[PDB]
């Protein structure tokens, strides 16, 4: 019933929105398109808890699994979503072990994490049943996206309770030395890419990684990503914008 | 210290402006700083009520476009709200008659020449003391033509002095005509009652603008003489491209 | 890809509705969740104002049942703002009159049939490409009976094509009629004129529904072959429940 | 259990009232506090909408002052709503004429004296069991004064038995009768306006009230015998101070 | 002048709701029925700080000391609702000493702890000989809900500045390998429950409990507990709407 | 293009607004009088994010700086913050040179800090050369409100990544057993503020300090503060009020 977990227990990746604007109605028509996830990033964007918890509910409703990047990898922070029916969760800045099983802690319950029980929306859409299989209905990565945690990914990727890792490539060539380019061409770069894509495989673990352009999304997608983002919604609006008013300007 | 749109017209010129159904203000400001000299932002088709236009005309003025509202109704409280909180141009449905249009203008401008009731909150904030002695001329005032009746009324509602001239809304006037509601519709009755209007308006000295839904159907537009022309909404600019971003990532 | 009152109706069955005066999602759609046909949204006798309805709509819609609204006011404008956020049916305060009657039924279909302006944000979503050419269907429009003048000109409201039928306000009824504003009256007179109403509306071929304070009444009600009936109120449901807790907790 | 402005009354003593344009329940509870008998949240020339007013009309009532509403208009849906949300004094704009003063009262007041729909989910927490056989009292109803045409009709809006009385807006009262619109104005013409909306009023044994832009202007009105004295905006008074803070701080 | 202090000082338990569902309305509605004290749930709920703020203004009105079981427990959050009027804390997941004292930091200004100073509406309530009085205005109690809790249960009971513990039972249950339902009759955790209060209160402090029923709470009040709270908002009305449902249609 | 900045570049210092009520009216209105900045404080006060959203793009527009005093001495927090366009962060409570490292981590990218790239609104103001000025366009101060910041001040102000420190004088004077006095004339709180500002001095930062009224103010800017804040908006409005309230009433 998790979408994503769906398409992965299927043999296929996922491919899913990312939207920094709040709102409802943008959030339920980019879910009706052929997204099987849309994730809400609540880090760089204005959109805080009370913006969020509509826009879980329009994703739903449009068809697609709704997915949050968090601002921060906090227990009380994820364990809040996850009640309020976010269904996969992406935790910034997981540098260690210790904070990737930080971030497994938080997505279930005793005994394999120490989640706080009070499940308002997901016992709405599993029933009485939904103790039982709620780990399952949550997809969890750990974002990498510092020299850290390149350097620590053996070791996140070892923890239980994660399903793997989701590359932050801005963050990732800016703390390589590089500029924050999105879809980078920067040989260390997306040879550090390539790197945690192959680890994590290795591992028996899925990846993800997110994209500024549907061409690129479909490289990745080939290379073998298991769960890719294209494109952020302010991006794609403002890059349509600038187009129609060349075509109208004549220019 | 000037309507950015005015200044478009004193020039000679037309203006061009966003369109927004979407609410916050991340995108407004971003959508203001291109090369729009004004975003409309549509209270009518979306889900923006007044709380929510509140921060976006502060956004849009922020980004360096004027700040419009296409409001749900011709209400002349609604409308005043709106001036006081910063919006510099309306544009207001269902003006059919030449009392609806003179409905609008009363909203527009402070005695004698309107009702419009004083505490101009924002736009003494943005024009200093020197706000009253100019207050007409910082609001751009249109109304929409979207019916039958407005049609065979154009002369008279272009006849009311107090509103700068008129706006059509294509889908609608199709819709009520007959036809098909299409975006840009091209329709041969409804093309025909567009060319009228954009005719009589200029023959009463009066300005006309258009809603599009693309940016071709805006250079056409513009190349026919409108003076204010919108492209595109937002929602249906980003759900196109969202598409199409899907589409080349599913590619073989 | 169906309303689910008409789905009922259509069947020849009442639909049973809950009614919300306390804004907010989470229990807009646990109560859709349960076997209640649609979920009337009380935006007059509430504080729940346009901001707050509309992610209500969408939380409803997500658990199963009818997002249905009852307005402030019957005013054309207000209705199509709701109609193309996601409301798919309408109940309109004060319909006194047949030309009351007809300015609610102008909201709620497009030309020709009415005058309803074309921007459907979110029937266009759930509906698809099939949307326009059933769009009429997909609403349900009551017109409230609340005054002694309304029940004067019951055939007339009735008479309207373009609304389902009537909603009956009991307890301003009897406020109207002289008697005590009770919950569930039973006033001798007020029973009649409701019986009245439920005669003519089926005389008419048209829909009778009525509010209710109670499972009980609601009851009754469905027995009498209304074909929509609300019960019960949430806040009114709450503050019971909870009396009930407390009177349980501190007992000997 | 007592309308705060209406004891002021009954013990021939002027009420003062505070006046709020900044939405938030933080001040307002702050200056509820203060020596007000009651606190105005002027939802017309602000960006105060219903969803931002509902929470300071129960801070203003936590405060200890009567809470009122100037609202963006005369309309009584809009006002039964704030009725109903615990706003206990209502200022209306634009009462021109007798049939707008009586569209006033008639939102008021249940049935038979007026046409106020039942649904008083606030009043009945404040009030208790004894709320609709003291309704009427509860609320205060004023009439805004501020146009030519209303000082010509005052006496006719003075007749209405269902509204206290009138309060005037000097302001848009000077602006509409050609000078300029000054805070505390004291245009002749304006000045003799005024004189006679109060020697009318209490010819009429009715109440009158004015807005005051400062306590200098409030202090005459109340030795002129106004019964309901505003003073002075929040924005005002806060701008106003930042100001000489400013100056104090920057000073040689 | 806060409501459960002054039962407590009267010899006599305070009762006390618990919402879970945003607004006013309904919150202003319930104080105003005979319970002493109202709990905003900002954990299990979809209430953030912007909707908790009006809710405790609503509570307040009515005649009930406002209180907030928060997310986390964490200072400057608590600070904060100090300073809008929260007069009751219960912080979740107080599982060792430090973390007591962690919460009993945030509940008193210098020297006693750490908060901050700037009583926004506190001030309002007390008037300027607030800061004299301002801790016995709150009330602070550490939620018990695992078995380190358990476990460290005098320890926590002997840190100066909090008033007591609440237990939380359906946590509680899970952590000790139960289901976790509402007002249980396993008897491993009903032992678990009732140790928690005899230590509570031989230690001199007060002891809570949340109910999901009248009739438990009931049952709580004559064990002895010292603050009893029943029962959720969203499941009273839920259960009363399932009730007229079935009695509209006849079943 | 940061007006306070400018201000300290130019010689001179900064004067600043302090906002406690939420809402863009007053925020715009007061950013265009004689104020460089415009401090939203989110601690002492109902301002959450999704209120301080629009405050920060009002005050921007009405021409001061936008700052923001943080509810806590969080870098995630920050960062969202900055990301909104937050052009100066006033963090509270930074008693250690540790969290003095804390803050200064938040406010540059990599690698002087670990800042996460996502610069919403500030690329909207600065454009696509925002990388290379960014740690200019910020002025961050860390807040000496106890007896250990005192104590550590040296090793706060020897911090590399902040423009100095922020005197609390009302907290300080609390942790000092004093009472929490706006422009305090307490000797012992008056001698501390100035060893701060000295001790600041000599390090070569800035300093700024937190006042009550016009005329302290004054002797504050005298004293060689380089940011003077003065006064909140709820304190100046309350104390309109009674005035206007006295001189109706001919009180
Ligand atoms: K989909
Ligand atoms: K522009
Ligand atoms: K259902
Ligand atoms: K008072
Ligand atoms: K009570
Ligand atoms: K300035
Ligand atoms: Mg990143
Ligand atoms: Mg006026
Ligand atoms: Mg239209
Ligand atoms: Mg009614
Ligand atoms: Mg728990
Ligand atoms: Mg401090």
């Amino acid at each position: 019933h998790n979408k994503v977990r769906t398409c992965w227990n299927e043999g296929r990746p996922a491919l899913a929105g990312w939207l920094q604007l709040p709102g409802t109605l943008h959030a339920e028509a980019l879910a009706r398109l052929d997204y099987d996830a849309v994730v809400i990033d609540m880090q760089h964007s204005p959109i805080d808890f009370g913006q969020v918890a509509p826009m879980l509910i329009a994703i739903e409703l449009g068809g697609a699994e709704p997915f949050v990047r968090t601002q921060v990898n906090d227990p009380s922070d994820i364990m809040k979503l996850l009640d309020a029916g976010a269904y996969g969760i992406i935790a910034p800045m997981v540098n260690t072990r210790a904070e990737a099983q930080t971030l497994a802690s938080a997505l279930h319950y005793s005994p394999r994490g120490l989640r706080s029980f009070g499940p308002r929306r997901p016992s709405l859409r599993y029933g009485s049943g939904y103790l039982a299989q709620a780990s399952e209905t949550v997809v969890g990565l750990a974002m990498i996206e510092t020299r850290e945690a390149l350097a620590n990914i053996d070791e996140i990727l070892s923890v239980d309770g994660i399903d793997g890792v989701f590359i932050g490539p801005t963050d990732l060539a800016l703390d390589l030395g590089h500029a924050p380019l999105v879809d980078t061409e920067e040989a260390e770069v997306v040879s550090a890419i390539a790197h945690v894509r192959e680890r994590a495989h290795a591992a028996g673990k899925r990846v993800g990684i997110w994209c500024g352009s549907g061409g690129f999304a479909r490289v990745k997608l080939a290379e073998g990503f298991d769960f890719v983002t294209a494109a952020p919604d302010l991006a794609m609006l403002s890059a349509a914008a600038r187009q129609v008013i060349a075509d109208a300007r004549a220019l």
